[PDB]
């Protein structure tokens, strides 16, 4: 069918993001067929739950001619922090929504700082509220001021489209301001490249279990992440002990013997000469030469509040809690940013961590934070650093 992108309004509170999610979704109704969403539909979004945390998000669908998108709009800043830090959401691309009343403000620069550190590939600017300003001269060096802070953050601010509008008199059905809408989902469907899919990707098994069998093989248990494992190819086991070859000699899903296994299916997979006991809790499977095993990150952390199950007690920087990623805890040590000390139940932090043991990562890799394996904080790997 129709491709599917997943995208997210972004911005500072009251710019206008909610106002925006149900123009879009009204204006695209009218224009191309689907259904409208009002304004107070989306504002009030409902609570969902993952990884531990709590975050009121509102999921909306709509589609252009070619390709349907799963948008994210959340009531406040921290729903956006932790939405970001996790992967609730996972936008292919954002909506920066800035006030041209106001210019940019505290948290639109947090929020293209996050979008950075947690890799949100694409911005897209809807610079809102141009009803209220009449002059040009004005929207112009907010436009500017919009690109710098962009490029700041290492975003290609000077070829970002801006769309100036009125999500307010679009959703009012002011055909001029609607056209604006329009201009939006032509930018979504133009600059935000069709995603990677999962099957394209190189192979990566995350190792659930392991089994001695029949014969003389061990074969390996976990959900295809990515790409494609074939009987034949070879195959690393990355991560806590040093990495080793072997190559696949089966895959399996219950009975049924395959020749492959792919993105998104369970499977045992056979593996030639490597007996029980040199798998690890933790190891992946992959493509040889794709995934690297680090033990040293800087990452981007959400501590959750007591009220959500979270510590009830601050940590400082000797606090060297598990590190869950994907299937295993794994201690670590950390390193406070500058200026911190006591790290509160709720706050948000760039925090540096070293394992006793690596994992096979790159930047991206989402993780808990767990205390006897309960979980007390999440985060993503913003930069592999050894
Ligand atoms: N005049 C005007 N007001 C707007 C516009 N977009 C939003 N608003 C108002 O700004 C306030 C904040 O909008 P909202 O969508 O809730 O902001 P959010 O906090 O970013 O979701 C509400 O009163 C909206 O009606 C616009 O284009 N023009
Ligand atoms: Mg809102």
């Amino acid at each position: 069918t129709k491709p599917h992108v997943n995208v997210g309004t972004i911005g500072h509170v009251d710019h206008g993001k909610t106002t925006l999610t149900a123009a879009i979704t009204t204006v695209l109704a009218k224009t191309y067929g689907g259904a409208a969403r009002a304004f107070d539909q989306i504002d009030n979004a409902p609570e969902e739950k993952a990884r531990g945390i709590t975050i009121n998000t509102s999921h909306v669908e709509y589609d252009t001619p070619t390709r349907h998108y799963a948008h994210v709009d959340c009531p406040g800043h921290a729903d956006y922090v932790k939405n970001m830090i996790t992967g609730a959401a996972q936008m292919d691309g954002a909506i920066l929504v800035v006030a041209a009343t106001d210019g940019p403000m505290p948290q639109t620069r947090e929020h293209i700082l996050l979008g950075r550190q947690v890799g949100v590939p694409y911005i897209i600017v809807f610079l809102n509220k141009c009803d209220m300003v009449d002059d040009e001269e004005l929207l112009e060096l907010v436009e500017m001021e919009v690109r710098e802070l962009l490029s700041q953050y290492d975003f290609p601010g000077d070829d970002t489209p801006i769309v100036r509008g009125s999500a307010l008199k679009a959703l009012e059905g002011d055909a001029e301001w609607e056209a604006k809408i329009l201009e939006l989902a032509g930018f979504l469907d133009s600059y935000i490249p069709e995603p990677e899919r999962a099957i394209d990707k190189p192979f990566l098994l995350p190792i659930e279990d392991v089994f001695s069998i029949s014969g003389r093989g061990t074969v390996v248990t976990g959900r295809v992440e990515r790409g494609i494992i074939k009987v034949g190819e070879e195959v690393e086991i990355v991560g806590i002990k040093e990495t080793q070859k072997s190559t696949c000699t089966g895959v399996e899903m219950f009975r049924k013997l395959l020749d492959e296994g792919r993105a998104g299916e369970n499977v045992g997979v056979l593996l030639r000469g490597i007996k029980r006991e040199e798998i690890e809790r933790g190891q992946v499977l992959a493509k040889p030469g794709t995934i690297k095993p680090h033990t040293k990150f800087e990452s981007e952390v959400y501590i959750l509040s007591k009220d959500e199950g979270g510590r009830h007690t601050p940590f400082f920087k000797g606090y060297r809690p598990q590190f869950y990623f994907r299937t295993t805890d794994v201690t670590g040590t950390i390193e406070l940013p500058e200026g911190v000390e006591m790290v509160m139940p709720g706050d948000n932090i760039k925090m540096v961590v070293t394992l006793i043991h690596p994992i096979a990562m790159d930047d991206g890799l989402r993780f808990a934070i767990r205390e006897g394996g309960r979980t007390v904080g999440a985060g993503v790997v913003a930069k592999v650093l050894s």
